[PDB]
């Protein structure tokens, strides 16, 4: 359906090339699913404040990790091996399933961010409701953008335009929010607190250079690219990022006197 207006549509790929990309969708899996049983086991440590932003890890593990398998199947699906190369079978691949997908996991890596900041109430409330929808704004657009990748690139770097806005206002709401409420975070992640912006910063930065490949990189190896920067990216704005929120969850949950975050802290220790 999509699969047409992808760019991975046009290209035969030697076996290297598409075994390289089903191995990082694959790999993506397993660290992904890894990473859902540590949030899980980890959890009883949280106070009951910040539970919920571990809660979301583990939802966005699975929802990520389930797109990366889902990719995966249909990348293999989509090509076979014919008079030595990966060449089209059917319309089953599309990277239009991810943007898809953002929908759920942006809105849970940004409501678990304000949890941790200690925004409750009507704050918490009003501010996740602008994030979304400037969120929301972002990738809508950016699915737009993307079905004109194959014919006609100028269209793609409207839409790319359009939806850099509403990442750029996005950014200014999370920073923001991120350097006004330093000063609540309790056990020293006031300093943790910003490597998360920084982080954020980096590794959603990356989704728009991946974005772009169709314009700079219009050939199969910037098909692997795009899947590779794709792979940096997830493992960063969702393992790695989930990580550094678990661990200011649990500091703050300690420095808060629950006494279970007390003894896992101290027992690593
Ligand atoms: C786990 C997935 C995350 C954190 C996805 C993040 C996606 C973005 C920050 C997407 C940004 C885009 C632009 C700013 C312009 C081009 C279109 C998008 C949607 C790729
Ligand atoms: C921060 C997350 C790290 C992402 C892990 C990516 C793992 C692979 C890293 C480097 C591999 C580079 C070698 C690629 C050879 C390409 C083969 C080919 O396409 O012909
Ligand atoms: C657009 C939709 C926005 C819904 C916002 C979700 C709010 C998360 C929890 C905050 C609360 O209910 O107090
Ligand atoms: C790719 C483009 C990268 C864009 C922005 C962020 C990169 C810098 C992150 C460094 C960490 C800074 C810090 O911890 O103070
Ligand atoms: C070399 C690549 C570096 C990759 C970093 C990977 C994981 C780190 C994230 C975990 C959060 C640790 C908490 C930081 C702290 O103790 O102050
Ligand atoms: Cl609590
Ligand atoms: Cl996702």
């Amino acid at each position: 359906p999509n699969s047409m207006k992808n760019i991975e549509s046009l290209f035969d790929y030697s076996a290297g090339q598409f075994e390289f990309i089903d191995h990082l969708l694959t790999m993506g899996v397993g660290v992904h699913f890894a990473a859902l049983i540590f949030f899980l086991v980890v959890s009883q440590f949280v106070a009951p404040k910040y539970r919920i932003a571990t809660a979301l890890s583990c939802i966005v593990m699975v929802s990520a990790g389930l797109i990366l398998n889902s990719q995966a199947v249909m990348w293999t699906d989509a090509y076979a091996y014919v008079d030595g190369s990966y060449q089209l079978q059917d319309l089953t691949f599309s990277n239009g399933y991810r943007y898809v997908n953002w929908m759920a996991t942006i809105p849970c890596l940004l409501l678990q961010l304000l949890i941790v900041l200690n925004l409750k109430g009507k704050e918490l409330f009003s501010t996740a409701t602008w994030l979304i929808l400037a969120a929301w704004g972002m990738i809508i657009t950016g699915y737009v953008g993307q079905l004109y990748e194959v014919d006609d690139i100028a269209q793609l770097m409207i839409w790319g335009a359009v939806s850099t806005a509403f990442f750029v206002v996005m950014n200014w709401i999370v920073g923001t929010k991120i350097f006004k409420n330093r000063a609540t975070m309790l056990g020293g992640t006031d300093s943790t607190i910003t490597k998360v912006f920084w982080l954020m910063m980096f590794a959603w930065t990356l989704y728009p250079i991946a974005y772009l490949v169709p314009a700079f990189m219009n050939n199969a190896d910037g098909v692997v690219l795009r899947q590779l920067l794709f792979t940096i990216a997830d493992i960063s704005s969702k393992v790695i990022y989930g990580l550094m929120i678990t661990y200011i969850a649990i500091q703050q949950s300690a420095a808060a006197g629950y006494v279970p975050a007390q003894q896992a802290l101290g027992r690593i220790g």
